[PDB]
């Protein structure tokens, strides 16, 4: 009942891993001023506030410490929310600046789905933006898996894809930061997501650069791996049954940061129609404010 | 006569998140404290401090030599101590404990130091001894056009008669004197050419401050891009250096036994904060150099996992 703040690391089970958001529940008598200060004084990179919709369950807003932005807080907060509400396995409809969400509950614990926006794909960058690109993770052409594209790909928040041969250090890379930014103000895109498959299954580790909006690299990031899903159907990367592709993407292993995003891939003549991506949390602390409002 | 500590803190490990150098929440300098610490290894209060996101997470332990054993860490690596956490550290323990007005010792990587506690109506002050001051020898020439250009001011800016010069009471500062009419919260410093000046000079942290008129007052900003932090909201590495400064150079009117200076900070980045200087003078020169603030709780748990 009383304002409380939730200290969470989504889309990983243990402590101290995974990407870390704030989450404060109920934020209903809190003004834009008064949520970025908090998002600001709680530090992460968003902190997700929950209030009252007319017309649906839940509405959110999300802050970094600076500024407001759209719908990995969204898995925080209704993770939060399911644990303290007692949810069950059931369905939930967001507002925030109408998004379809999953609840379900194993064990006493919960996994969150969300459903992504439509897949779309630009013209793949080839000759020298593609070399540029190679050039700017100190890589070269035969690090690229053969005979596919480094393309942006989106499911409402784009990224660029860049497939990797397995044999890749992908925890080596270190990244010339500026080139990347000087490429993000060419192509319309900020972030940069080299990736590899594990061998001979579903399963995929990234990496997520985004230098030109100030985030170095993003331990866990749903807006890249939904898209990779997405991309990987639309290649014809990995096998499938023609109908739904699952991915397990794992990502932050560099950073000490291991999360992983479960990819759900909706299939329909060889082509992907929707993403959703699913992840666990785990609430290290939470309390009320000590202090008024 | 025992502190209960189990009793009054709890037999499980506490996050507090707390502002230092002010009584507003979301001002002045953030640290996070963890209370009780005991059987935390080093490497959970290295997670600890690198999942709070602090400059600094002090973690409180029991001690054999004196009333309780501090470790510092940053997010990437321990440090052996901090002024603004030191004083968030103390400020938790004297409200969890209901401390009164004390005089107590603390242990640290750094030694033995003395920590003073007032309680007024339920709030607290601590106060923390600096090192020995010092000085070197003023910057002029090259090196003060330099850092008076790289701020944008010019030499009509500089309080008259009084040098830029490095004053340290343990982790040096450059002391730059502003008249009062320069608008210290529209600097907007050539961070690069500051980053150069350091390397030249040997001094990581750059502290305008101004003087309040008729008051014994000073509004203060601390500019460090050397060592990765653009503006530190709250220093006491700063301002103590400062208030000895100000009696080596008899800026301020003393009784010739103490100086008492009320140093304002972060007002530009929203971050408002407060440190009272108390310098001891003897024969007009800085013997020892105190600081005091107070804090404020923004909120405090348990943790929810098992550590």
């Amino acid at each position: 009942l009383k304002p409380q703040v939730y200290h969470v690391d989504a889309f990983t089970s243990q402590p101290f891993r995974g990407n870390s958001a704030g989450v404060v529940f109920p934020a209903d008598n809190l003004s834009e001023a008064q949520m970025q200060l908090i998002a600001r004084e709680l530090g992460h990179s968003e902190t997700a506030f929950l209030l009252h919709s007319d017309d649906s369950d839940v509405r959110i807003r999300y802050f970094t410490p600076t500024v407001e932005v759209p719908i990995h807080a969204t898995v925080a907060a209704h993770y939060v929310r399911a644990k303290v509400l007692g949810l069950g396995n059931c369905t939930i409809w967001q507002t925030s600046l109408k998004h379809r969400v999953t609840i379900e509950k194993h064990n006493d614990d919960y996994r969150i789905s969300l459903e992504q926006g439509t897949p779309g794909f630009e013209p793949p960058l080839e000759g020298e933006t593609r070399a540029a690109i190679i050039n700017a993770l100190h890589l070269t052409e035969d690090d690229i898996l053969p005979g596919l594209p480094i393309q942006v790909a989106t499911t409402g928040h784009s990224k660029v894809m860049i497939p990797l041969k397995p044999e890749v250090d992908i925890d080596a890379l270190s990244p010339d930061l500026n080139a990347l930014t000087a490429i993000s103000k060419k192509i319309g895109c900020n972030g940069f997501f080299p990736f590899q498959i594990r061998p001979g299954k579903n399963e995929t580790d990234g990496r997520m650069f985004s230098p030109a909006i100030g985030i170095v690299e993003d331990p866990v990031t749903g807006n890249a791996n939904g898209p990779m899903g997405a991309w990987l159907v639309h290649h014809n990367v990995l096998p499938h049954d023609g109908n739904v592709l699952r991915v397990k993407g794992h990502q932050g292993r560099a950073l000490g940061r291991d999360g992983m995003i479960e990819v759900t891939v909706t299939i329909r003549d060889n082509q992907p129609e929707k993403v959703t991506i699913s992840g666990t949390a785990v609430i290290l602390f939470h309390a009320e404010w000590a202090i008024e409002l």
